[PDB]
């Protein structure tokens, strides 16, 4: 599925990012476009429309666009700190700001409307946990050591920003999962698997770019592992394909859930089909 | 059960006051309205060489990280608690309204972050802050009442464990700081989290029997559940451990090529890798020997 207001919220997007002083300029205007993320918004939260949909689009291109800062160590760092104290803290984008924090606050200050203050302290400390990869990334990539497939694992849960992307789907489908069933195992794992899938597939889109330049979890098996490219994919499928199936165990378990702490089963029924929405729609999107 | 930790059995030599200082803190902290757990030892098993005041911040945030988790063995209270918590370390910020529990670790926050770097404070927060995420999770799965499958449970123990918080004390009882673009890599990550695994490994096994008496979350259950006879569980977890920690001999291997790749003297990782040990060793020896 993709949302039906898809072409309004394109356009507005691609003005958004020159607006926001992210995107300058024809050639950099165009590439941008050809790269067809302004429309994953449209794929991961397919019945998002409207204002909904823009800061989904807005959200989804921001994080492509602060990831390509990396590919001028100190400004990416000094950008790490200033977006935690900005969440931390609520301290304001400035004059002197850069055009992602900037544009990262326009998104926040939408993201977080409507939201409880539990909603927002939970989300606040997964975009802070996002930001933590990203000084990893940097030291790994200055250590130039192959990192170990776990490792890589591990950092990738941070780098890959799944969790924030899973509280943007309550906040624009219009609802909070109940406290004590977000914070359960079998919710959390469901995040756990869904961010598995999730990365896995994009490890395998990212691959020949990663190869030519970086860290990837096929390279990491080859080298730890002694599998040949080829075994190292099947690996990395069969990660996809199990993070699938454990899902489904999780998905089958939530009408127990609901009983057990008294949560009505149509919100739990309604994450779980936001998670699942957002991986197919990555999927599709990476097609 | 014992395991081939890479650090010398070793305690403090300054416990026997450190203990006696720490049974009246926690009283003028007004926490214990204790002595008999011996928790009020870990601090000197895990950080060997601290003496004086900095052993007494080592006793005093374990046995807070233990009266702590006695709140949730008044769910509403705990939550309030890791939210005013949270929004003191994230705001830089206790008051004469809150509870006993945040008076006291503030109490030892204030020492705690003394004489550290902003830099190493924000790691230090994000820590905390990640560690007060597990319980929210321990209260909801009581709740529910599941058997956690094994991967979700080392999932949640990862936060409650509270192992992270503590290897960023070792930093600052022992006097240095791991420079930036050494302490976020992955061999550093990995150190960290190859250590916390075997702790935790170890503490499942020391907790068994307790645990199924009890009828509370266990590893060894999770798989006898999900997966074994008790013995085959037992020895499941016994490989976590002895494989953890051959896990973190080869990333310590690897730290003369770390320091050269990055610029960094080999000294002080060298230093920062023993201290992951000492506190392994430390939780180690004391766990084998009354609580469970
Ligand atoms: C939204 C989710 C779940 C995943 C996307 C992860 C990101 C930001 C990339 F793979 C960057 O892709 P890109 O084509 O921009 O690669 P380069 O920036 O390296 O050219
Ligand atoms: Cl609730
Ligand atoms: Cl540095
Ligand atoms: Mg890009």
């Amino acid at each position: 599925r993709v949302s039906p207001d898809l072409a309004r919220a394109r356009a507005r997007h691609l003005d958004w990012v020159h607006a926001m002083d992210l995107v300058r300029g024809e050639e950099a205007r165009r590439r941008y476009e050809f790269s067809c993320v302004a429309d994953i918004g449209a794929y991961g939260y397919p019945h998002a429309t409207g204002a909904d949909l823009d800061l989904c689009v807005d959200v989804l291109g921001w994080t492509f666009l602060f990831d390509d800062q990396f590919d001028r160590e100190r400004d990416a760092l000094a950008v790490c700190a200033e977006l935690t104290d900005l969440l931390w803290k609520g301290t304001a984008a400035t004059a002197a700001s850069p055009p992602i924090v900037v544009a990262f606050s326009d998104c926040w200050e939408r993201m977080r409307a409507g939201m409880s203050d539990a909603w927002r302290r939970r989300t606040v400390h997964e975009w802070v946990d996002y930001l933590a990869g990203w000084p990893t990334k940097l030291a790994d990539r200055a250590h130039g050591a192959v990192l170990d497939p776990a490792a890589h694992l591990r950092a990738r849960h941070r780098t890959i920003c799944c969790r924030p992307l899973f509280a943007l789907a309550e906040r624009v489908g219009g609802y909070e999962v109940p406290r004590r069933a977000w914070h359960s195992s079998r919710l959390d794992g469901m995040r756990f698997t869904t961010s598995d899938a999730v990365i896995g597939m994009n490890e395998l889109h990212s691959f020949e770019k990663d190869r030519a330049q970086h860290a990837n979890l096929v390279l990491s098996l080859v080298h730890h592992g002694g599998l040949t490219g080829p075994e190292a994919v099947t690996r990395v499928c069969d990660l996809v394909q199990g993070s699938i199936e454990s899902f489904l165990r999780l998905r089958s378990g939530l009408p127990e859930l609901g009983r057990a702490l008294g949560v009505e089963g149509a919100v739990l029924d309604r994450y779980a089909d936001a998670l699942s929405a957002f991986c197919r729609g990555y999927h599709d999107w990476g097609r």
